[PDB]
């Protein structure tokens, strides 16, 4: 992938705001359903998803594209809110952080452009 400020945006501010957050602990790490004892969840998860995940894609440049890293936290909140029931306190937790990265979405760089400075 590439580095652009909008991905070094979501990697120090809002990376940093969500990985922190009273609620994180559920979401950094990849859902464990084998221990858990949830023999449906990658029946019904296709695409798991963690900040985990995220934050190691984003150390490592993986993403071309912050649209992509986007992408990858709201299939995190997704996953969330399709597997759990309604009244879940993870699904609360999960909409609290969603809001936060929403927040913190809004005053990402407008224009992406890649942090690169290159002798012609
Ligand atoms: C997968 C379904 C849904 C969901 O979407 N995610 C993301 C999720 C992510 N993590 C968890 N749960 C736990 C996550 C980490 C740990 C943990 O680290 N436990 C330690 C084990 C060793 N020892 C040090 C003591 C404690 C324990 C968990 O069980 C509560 N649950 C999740 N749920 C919940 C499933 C039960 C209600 C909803």
């Amino acid at each position: 992938g590439r580095v652009t400020n909008q991905l070094q945006y979501l990697h120090k501010v809002v990376m940093k705001a969500l990985w922190k957050h009273q609620f994180a602990w559920p979401f950094r790490q990849p859902v464990d359903a084998v221990k858990l004892g949830l023999p449906d969840y990658h029946k019904i998860i296709k695409q798991p998803m963690d900040m985990g995940t995220i934050k190691r894609r984003l150390e490592n440049n993986y993403y071309w594209a912050a649209s992509e890293c986007m992408q990858d936290f709201n299939t995190m909140f997704t996953n969330c809110y399709i597997y759990n029931k309604p009244t879940d306190d993870i699904v609360l937790m999960a909409q609290t952080l969603e809001k936060i990265f929403l927040q913190k979405v809004a005053s990402m760089p407008q224009e992406e452009q890649e942090l690169v400075v290159t002798i012609p």
